[PDB]
């Protein structure tokens, strides 16, 4: 056995076998795709992690739900090796330049799909070039979730702008009046016209029905027109006098939550232990927020919310317990690093906990698992139009919609106020006065209106 | 065999057998801890120490009294592995964020008792919301009985306040009028009204016995009112004028000790290779010490004692053979790290050492083998009263002090010149002007006043 | 049982069997030095690289083409072990200092030639002077190579000028008015009167045909009067103004491309992270060129070509991508430090990519199995003579030229449109109105026109 | 079954067998102390060496010729693992504070011998206190040893003053017109009526008789009066007009050597790229001396002798080399750090090497069996006197010497002129007219003369 066998001196894989087929290759093993792997174990999925470290080829051997394979990720050679042909997808989660370097080399030896993460907004482009065909930058995302839960009151988060007339965005109930009451009884389809496409839970994105009471943590994703968001921004109110987000981090992280927070200008300061390297728009206050006054001195009195993104989860924890004791009015979000450390930043004190190891394995799964989905979308338009008269009754077979307009339906929001119904079957008989949620071609959006008017 | 298995390839135990109960595991292993598990090796307890250092674990493993686990500390997995719930105790002797992380996350899983080590005093508030039981100042204390050694003549030393009460403090029979002098020539009980609880030797309390000799190294424990406390401050006599400390290393032992010298008005110099990345209130002279002629520019020339407090213990005993060459009269102080190098510290002519594992030791040890006896000790008053005239001559068990008010009786003093008895059985005799050393609660000592005399 | 040993604790090997003979040692293993062992596997040469490093041992053990010895290059009882004095030659490749120890000691125990590889340009002597037979500057040589590549339009680079009279020029096509025409077209012999010896096309030197297309990646091998070199000159066109290069990476290879450009006045502009331990002549700009507004901020914007010289592919990698990709006219000489990039370069939008790898194994594969001809090329003369009219149709040795004029026919070059003839064997017919480029003595060749007309 | 030990996974031995006796343990292995080991294998002494470090036992071990034990060097515990006690000596070679906790922690166990390396010359006091028996400051004696051969002639340098008749002084022969005469054809003894005791020559020494010829490379020992030197010091001649002396390398040693040369007022440079952290007295041209501006820039060309001081041999044969080259006349003293390396820096050019393996090993050797020859010799006034005429033509073994004065001859002075004899048995014929030098007290000096006579 390999059991008798690994009490023996240690050797590391160099090389997968010839018939090795569907399998997904991880460049950059870190918290967020080990949660990857973990979280993806539903399906017999093979997943081999690539390290050009020798001494830590040693102890991922040892855990379970992948193969480690020991060799320079930017060698042709070894990439070869690891049948990167014959590979479902190729994760590229390295330094930006180690990206771009494993991608061309990659790319000059076949087309096998690549999703890298890049750790700096405008490295995507590049990225790009290098032949990666899907770029998330995760830390972006990281910090705009945490600067969407900071602020006192919880506004709209934008998300999509479809060819300048349907728009997508998110919202917090935190400081909302929705908070502690159903869908129905908000009255936002009632006030505003806006749809609910969905709410996010637990990374889960579920399906709104009516009866759903909606928590202070709940995230209500939204469709409509610019000016319908408008009228809902009326109705949640205005920030208090003096808000003053406190982020402690200004790492990569910290950085972009800063970033998201000077576009609706809220007001920030910022602590980092250290002059980071990168930024040149932050204003820092340097020092340990781990020591004494440090925090006082810096003036997180006077904050009416704090952002604790520190790298260290001990680290992050300890300010919660810190910040929670000595100002316990103060809303606090916090970053957890790994996920088994979620728990106690909400035990400590927190508002929210933004867990990056889960975001993280959550969008790379998704982009993953629906690959085609995701791709067949790609530049589409998506719009939202009322039910022609004339088609009241039909089933959406019936319309032939697709075949006469090339657009089709993705969502029908029924006429009463009732819950949407995302990707109806064709035998969906569409009632009376619906509005349809409908994907096509930019150039037929312009058009749909035309032609159902002239048949 | 495990003999013949010390010889195959290293892999570290990950867990613990289901049959593991009444363990006690440790975090964070150091002098300290090393100490306390030689110490209490004859109490048969299971000992485990957890690293999440790979090599340390290699290292720990051959060593014995205790077994190693390796895994993350802060992981409720790795926790769970280690029994937990099913422990006796827990030392949380890591970093102050880890120890706040490592407690938040042992009280998600269970209820077993920690002792919490903590670095800065400050934050003893915080470990004890994130769910420690007990929390031990170390530095602070080892600071303290610094100081206490390095005066001249040795003086009131206040252990705690009993709110109004009586009180404890200790003294160190150096530079005393009282040193040499046997309990009785020295007369404390007979001519000052107050107590002697005990007397430390080699860091252990004995029993105070009237033919007991006195030695420049004992130090007393007391106990008596602000005015009997105040009685014996003259008795001790004028402590010289001229009298400076020089501190060697001023790190958190160094600091803590400077702050004690400050309280009771002490002047003294700090002398540091770094500047301070926690302090901020003490002026520190630069230099490296171990080069005499940057002591001597600090006018180490006009001093009356040196502390001698450094990482390294080679450093400390070398120190102290380069003062005791030039100043054969000065009271030196000096700190061991570890308790292999008291010893030498002597040799090298130091006036008194502080054993630090010796000192950290003795503190758990008995908050381990007294758990559940010093627990409730918290919020707890301690209170001598006279011996009621009713109930004189009779016995103790007889007297009903637990079910009377509450009261329980934790030593007794004698009217003749008879040796006192520290937590005596419940069966013996009282006497004619016996004074009734007690705890309680801190609304039942109030009633006794009236209750002994009703009832 | 050699694969058994594999599976057992290491052990390095300390010296070679008594009976090893005709090896090829290597001190100072690095990707040149690798790439070498590669490229000459043809012959049956035994390679044994030596290192000091123990860990270094292990990782190069499993590893074939060459074996590794552990030992102290510099120790005379390693070199002993060695089998030095059997040993076919020794490549020195360690630092200056180390080399000139290592030349000495293998000095004190043998003749075997040693070749080194000289950090320091000035320091070429003195490791002459240490016992080293042949010399190589390859950080300069590089650091030319990039330079030669890096202007808008490729000019004469000097290579030899033997005895003031045959010059030696290399002439890269790029930018000049024979880039994407044939050697016929370009005109050059015409209206020149030059030999053309070769060209250079990947690392690779090639016979020019008149038919041979030349490219923007040529490098023209060019032989003749300084008369005729002004005359290329001449015809190339004037150079463009407002020519300037920025270079990034100011260690040794940047250092030596600056200090190339610097010759024909060309403005430069150079950046590095960290200031130059060595170079004091060099005004340098500080960032990290990966890092967005450094190179922005640094004026990269005016620049008209770019060399990107850090000791990092995959930096370099990123950084021509960053640079094609926002400054798409401006031409980019990159560097490759190890062969498995060299692609990825020119794939990420390089003009030009200087193989440091490459380039230095090839001179180090001439300079080793060309030994006998190489270094008794030293003090040697180049010339250029019209076949003697008498000879004509004659062979070679029917000829005897070497036997007569000590001098050996090295490169015949036809009358008519004809190609070049390079190294022509014995049984070659001579032509009609051939040139010839004969190698002898500088005696020789003064000789050589009265040995052939009185004899 | 030793060679299968060395096949499974590695331990330490932390112990020695329970009756190891007169083994002579060494704490922290180096150049100098590994020397000792080879230099003393003759003598059958089992060598052991005690190292904290596990990675250095490791290596250790794969080594002939002495016993490696792991162990922390100051633990009371360990040494009795030592079995110290029944050891025969100890050589403490740590730095100075650990060297002194060592000594005191052996003091607690035995009256074992220790001879202990100073690192500071004013520490060497604070160790004999701690239980040094032997204290050698070798970086001093190193530093002299230098200087003495820096001079461009050579001068006398005083090794001693005995109370001031009998004077112990040195004197290289390099420059004077002694050089190249044997010592009978120069007539130092005849001429300067001096004692020449000894001459030195490649790290040795014995009797100097007068067929021996002085090479440059010759360093005699003379014993003298005040008067006596003074007449060989104008036999020298005087010192040359302008004269500097470059130190590269302000170390501890190359520190040593400018102290040394303050004495005898000779105007000297140092160089060195860092600041030292010890002296305050000199100043010092910062700068890597590798780096060719450095030295001529800093005046090197002005100067008449260079000492070559770096920690790094491959430097010092390095800077050897660039000397020798570019000043032909300009005397070059070097350090040599291991003996490996002195034969490539007299090959490099060095008029002179210090070879500080050497120079060490032979102190500490002749310190560990002269350790019976250090018992009837040292701090006993050295003086010298004729025969007493009552001893004329009669032995030792009849004259009863030691036992009448206190004092033992260590050297008969020959009769005629015929060469010195030291060490001489007490068997040993005295001729009427002989020198002799007593290594007993001045207490018999001044008694010498009294008792000798009357008896
Ligand atoms: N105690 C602390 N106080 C302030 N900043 C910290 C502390 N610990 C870590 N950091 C910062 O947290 C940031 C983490 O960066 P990133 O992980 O990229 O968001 C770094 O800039 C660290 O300097
Ligand atoms: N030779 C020395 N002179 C002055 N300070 C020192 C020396 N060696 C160590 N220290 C410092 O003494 C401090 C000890 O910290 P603590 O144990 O907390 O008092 C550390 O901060 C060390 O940097
Ligand atoms: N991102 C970067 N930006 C600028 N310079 C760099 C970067 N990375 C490495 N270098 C420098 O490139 C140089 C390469 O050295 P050499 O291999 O001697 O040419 C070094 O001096 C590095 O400090
Ligand atoms: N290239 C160099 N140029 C100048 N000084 C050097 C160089 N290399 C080493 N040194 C110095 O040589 C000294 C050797 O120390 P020691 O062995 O104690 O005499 C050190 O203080 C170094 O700073
Ligand atoms: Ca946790
Ligand atoms: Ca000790
Ligand atoms: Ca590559
Ligand atoms: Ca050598
Ligand atoms: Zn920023
Ligand atoms: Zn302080
Ligand atoms: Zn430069
Ligand atoms: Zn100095």
């Amino acid at each position: 056995a390999p059991w008798i066998e690994r009490r023996l001196r240690y050797h590391p894989t160099i090389e997968l076998p010839d018939d090795t087929r569907g399998h997904i290759l991880i460049f950059g093993i870190d918290p967020i795709t080990r949660t990857l792997i973990r979280k993806l174990e539903s399906r017999n999925h093979l997943f081999v992690v690539v390290t050009d470290n020798y001494d830590q080829a040693l102890h991922l051997e040892e855990q379970e739900g992948f193969k480690v394979v020991y060799g320079s990720p930017t060698d042709a050679h070894v990439l070869a090796g690891l049948r990167v042909a014959a590979a479902r997808s190729i994760i590229a989660n390295l330094s930006d330049p180690d990206n771009a370097n494993l991608c061309l080399t990659v790319r000059s030896l076949c087309q096998t799909p690549i999703i890298a993460v890049v750790k700096e907004p405008v490295h995507g482009e590049l990225l790009r070039l290098a032949g990666a065909n899907q770029v998330v930058p995760l830390t972006r995302i990281l910090g705009r979730y945490l600067g969407i839960r900071a602020t006192t009151c919880g506004a709209l988060a934008h998300i999509l702008d479809s060819f300048g007339n349907l728009q997508i965005a998110e919202l917090p109930v935190h400081g909302t009046p929705f908070a502690g009451k159903t869908i129905g009884e908000s009255g936002i389809r009632q006030r505003t016209g806006l749809s609910i496409i969905g709410v996010w839970e637990r990374g889960s994105l579920t399906t709104p029905q009516r009866e759903t009471v909606l928590t202070e943590q709940s995230l209500l994703v939204l469709a409509g027109t610019k000016s319908q968001l408008a009228a809902l921004e009326y109705l949640i109110g205005e920030a208090p006098e003096d808000e003053l987000i406190f982020i402690i981090g200004h790492g990569r992280i910290g950085c972009a939550a800063a970033a998201f927070l000077d576009r609706k200008p809220v007001p920030f300061i910022l602590i980092d232990r250290q002059e980071s390297p990168v930024c040149n728009d932050h204003v820092v206050v340097y020092g340990d927020a781990t020591v004494g006054q440090t925090l006082r001195q810096a003036g997180i009195d006077r904050a009416s919310g704090i952002i604790v993104t520190t790298n260290d989860d001990s680290t992050n924890i300890f300010l919660t317990l810190a910040c929670r004791h000595l100002h316990s009015h103060i809303r606090i979000v916090a970053r957890a690093n790994g996920e088994e450390n979620v728990d106690q930043l909400y035990a400590a004190g927190a508002d929210f906990v933004v867990s990056n190891a889960s975001v993280g394995a959550n969008i790379l799964g998704n982009l993953l698992e629906h690959k085609e989905s995701a791709f067949l979308s790609e530049g589409m338009a998506v719009f939202r139009r009322p039910l022609p008269p004339a088609m009241a009754g039909k089933t959406i077979a019936e319309t032939r919609l697709r075949p006469l307009t090339g657009c089709s339906i993705v969502a029908i929001e029924a006429p009463d106020r009732a819950d949407i119904l995302i990707s109806p079957p064709p035998e969906t008989i569409l009632a009376e006065g619906a509005r349809l949620i409908l994907i096509g071609t930019s150039e037929q959006e312009k058009t749909f209106d035309q032609t159902i008017a002239a048949r």
